[PDB]
């Protein structure tokens, strides 16, 4: 049901999508193994944050090495192109991986943001609920990419309605509790949110790419975007996440941090 089926692939657009999925795996372990050592820096208070990086960190490169594996075992060169073999290769394997890692993303930050109690678990119900409803609505509407891009679209534009109610949650929680931030962090804080409302985005336009560029290009276009933001939804963001738990770390009288 992926348009990835339709197309043959070139030498050069194939390796090219291989050496993608394969880079993100090494970003992530080796990103796992940073935000692994810098814990022992972070406070008790804040430690849980670094640590559901790691879990985001492998999380990730479980499916990225699995889409590789997946994505060398259903084509094969075949007469000067490589040719889809069997059907092994599906996106549908990032939506459950977002299920997954997009709470622990969400969660780490509320942690910074200083929430406790109820309004952290309530917070964090209202939001991972909010979320789950936006995966799987945009998970329906891609099964039809191929068929009716009119689902798609429909979908589309429910899963929208998801994502615009979590980041006005999110923002809220933000602007109203950074005054509570230590280090000066309540201003990094808000460069996070941007970071958020940046690289949350690419996912929607990659989502669309059946729609306006429907060819094996846009099959190239499509992990080029998925991979960039991945690697700041994830990443930079567990990273930007880490620093503000250390500098608060700090500033609370944690001697390694500091
Ligand atoms: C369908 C729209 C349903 C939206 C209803 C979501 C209300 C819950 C909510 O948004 O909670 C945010 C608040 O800041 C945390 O206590
Ligand atoms: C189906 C298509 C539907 C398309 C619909 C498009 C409308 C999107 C509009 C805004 C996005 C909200 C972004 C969230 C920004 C958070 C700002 C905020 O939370 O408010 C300030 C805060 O309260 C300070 O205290
Ligand atoms: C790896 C981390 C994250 C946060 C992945 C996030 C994915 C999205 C925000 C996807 C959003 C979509 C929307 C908004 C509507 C079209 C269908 C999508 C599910 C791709
Ligand atoms: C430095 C520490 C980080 C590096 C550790 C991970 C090393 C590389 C993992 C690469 C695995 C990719 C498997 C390719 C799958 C395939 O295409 O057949
Ligand atoms: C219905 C599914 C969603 C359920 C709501 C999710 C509840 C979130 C609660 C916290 C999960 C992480 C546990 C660690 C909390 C850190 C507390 C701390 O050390 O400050
Ligand atoms: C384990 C994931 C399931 C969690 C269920 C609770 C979350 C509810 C979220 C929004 C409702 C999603 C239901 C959409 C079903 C329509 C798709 C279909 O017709 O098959
Ligand atoms: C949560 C559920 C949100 C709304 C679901 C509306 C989309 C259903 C489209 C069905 C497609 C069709 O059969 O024509
Ligand atoms: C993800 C973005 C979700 C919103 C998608 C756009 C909303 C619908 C816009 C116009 C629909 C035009 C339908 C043309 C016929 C499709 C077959
Ligand atoms: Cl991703």
């Amino acid at each position: 049901k992926n348009i990835e089926s339709l197309f043959d692939y070139s030498a050069g657009q194939f390796e090219f999508i291989d050496h993608l999925l394969t880079m993100g795996v090494g970003v992530h372990f080796a990103a796992l193994i940073f935000f692994l050592v810098v814990s022992q820096f972070v406070a008790p208070k804040y430690r849980i944050a670094t640590a559901l990086s790691c879990i985001v960190m492998v999380s990730a490169g479980l499916i990225l090495n699995s889409q590789a594996v997946m994505w060398t075992d259903a084509y094969a060169y075949v007469d000067g192109s490589y040719q889809l073999q069997d059907l092994t290769f599906s996106n549908g394997y990032r939506y459950v991986n977002w299920m997954a890692t997009i709470p622990c993303l969400l969660l780490q930050l509320l942690i910074v943001l200083n929430l406790k109690g109820k309004e952290l678990f309530s917070t964090a119900t209202w939001l991972i609920l909010a979320a789950w409803g936006m995966i799987i609505t945009g998970y329906v509407g891609q099964l039809y990419e191929v068929d009716d891009i009119a689902q798609l679209m429909i979908w589309g534009a429910v899963s929208t309605a998801f994502f615009v109610v979590m980041n006005w949650i999110v923002g809220t929680k933000i602007f109203k509790n950074r005054a509570t931030m230590l280090g000066g962090t309540d201003s990094t804080i808000t460069k996070v949110f941007w970071l958020m409302m940046f690289a949350w985005t690419l996912y929607p336009i990659a989502y669309l790419v059946p729609a306006f560029m429907n060819n094996a290009d846009g099959v190239v276009l499509r992990q080029l975007l998925f991979t960039i933001a991945d690697i700041s939804s994830k990443v930079i963001y567990g990273l930007m996440i880490t620093y503000i738990a250390i500098q608060q770390s700090a500033a609370a009288g944690y001697v390694p941090a500091q």
